């Protein structure tokens, strides 16, 4: 399943959107299908047929829905100087539960995942454990997972999904350009921000928000990381206009059209330098999804252990996307079409993807309400 990625992404959005009111989104679904295989590998059964079932991947036969893992571990391998992506993969286990080591094989095999029996009873512990295993992880760049408050219900199992993004533009900008703007949010507030600015080469189109009206268009911004395969896009509505009027035409196929339509030229941008993050409890997300028996002891999760007393009690995910001028220097009579040049200021809320443009695949789904710091 080609697709499934997109829909999956899709979906969680507008999940996320619909009980998020306001604030930012930020999630990795490679990151989320990965935890969701952990999950799906654990169970047996009608267990394992929710999360398939919910997944839409009843058709799917022969493990067909594990091969995404393959991309998702070459990005964990790629060159520093294009970008940085770490991930934190772990199954928490009770101390004395038996895993099966064949689970535990594919974890560390196929996953980049780890299996950590750890004693949940010392709450203080465990959340300090479980947060510097994630931190050691990450480059300490994902701090505070867990607080010792996660650990007040008697807990066996927790599985903990993590991951930090930060690339080089292939196009930096430079921070004297860098200036205070102001931010204008949707509920009309302001924020001054520093607004990064640059004239580059970027990918850029013009959409219809569908009304068909005089001028009813929004922008869509490609701009491209070191390396040429990863990109972050910013879908921007006029200023006049909030983001939940674009939001509702977020779909797979939309996205494939902006891929294709978008057209390389220099463009003058302005961009907030910020940095985004979302935790999220997937358990919540995925009961809403049908996925209800892994968390309750009913759950068979034999694929993981043979102990019956065991289910998950606890599922999370945390991304952190970091935006700044960092990048490469740009390469240096085409000067007399400058008037012609898009302008695109990024100056109130937008929805964002991370994506790889050869592959398609999305890295990252999210949106911006509050670019500022704390």
């Amino acid at each position: 399943p080609e697709e499934a990625i997109a829909d999956l992404s899709v979906n969680m959005y507008n999940r996320l959107r619909a009980t998020g009111e306001d604030e930012n989104i930020l999630f990795s679904p490679l990151s989320i299908a990965l935890a969701m295989g952990m999950m799906e590998l654990g169970a047996q059964g009608s267990t394992q047929k929710e999360i398939r079932h919910s997944m839409g991947y009843d058709s799917l036969k022969n493990g067909e829905e594990f091969s995404f893992l393959k991309e998702f571990s070459n990005m964990v391998t790629a060159k520093e100087s294009q970008y940085v992506m770490k991930i934190a993969n772990s199954l928490f286990v009770q101390n004395g539960f038996h895993v099966n080591e064949e689970f535990l094989q594919m974890m560390k095999k196929y996953f980049n995942a780890a299996v950590n029996h750890v004693d949940f009873s010392q709450n203080v512990a465990v959340a300090n454990y479980i947060n510097k295993w994630v931190e050691n992880n990450t480059n300490n760049l994902v701090k505070d997972l867990v607080s010792p408050r996660d650990f007040d219900a008697a807990t066996y199992l927790a599985l903990i999904n993590a991951v930090y993004f930060k690339g080089n533009w292939k196009s930096q900008f430079r921070p004297e350009n860098t200036r205070t703007f102001s931010f204008t949010k949707d509920d009309e507030s302001e924020v001054q921000i520093p607004m990064m600015y640059q004239q580059g080469e970027f990918y850029y189109g013009e959409f219809s928000d569908g009304s068909n009206e005089a001028g009813g268009i929004y922008q869509v911004l490609e701009i491209p990381y070191e390396g040429d395969e990863i990109s972050m896009m910013l879908v921007l509505s006029r200023q006049e206009v909030p983001l939940a009027t674009l939001e509702p035409l977020v779909k797979a196929q939309l996205v494939e059209e902006w891929a294709n339509s978008v057209k390389k030229q220099k463009v003058e941008v302005y961009l907030p330098r910020f940095t985004v993050e979302q935790e999220i409890d997937l358990k919540d997300v995925l009961k809403a999804l049908g996925i209800t028996e892994i968390f309750i002891k009913d759950a068979n999760l034999t694929g993981l252990s043979d102990n019956k007393e065991i289910f998950l009690s606890k599922a999370i995910h945390k991304s952190f996307l970091e935006v700044n001028e960092e990048g490469s220097e740009a390469a240096a009579a085409i000067s007399r079409m400058a008037v012609l040049y898009p302008q695109v200021i990024v100056d109130h809320p937008f929805f964002f993807l991370i994506r790889n443009r050869r592959t398609g695949t999305i890295l990252f789904m999210g949106r911006v309400m509050h670019p500022e710091t704390m």
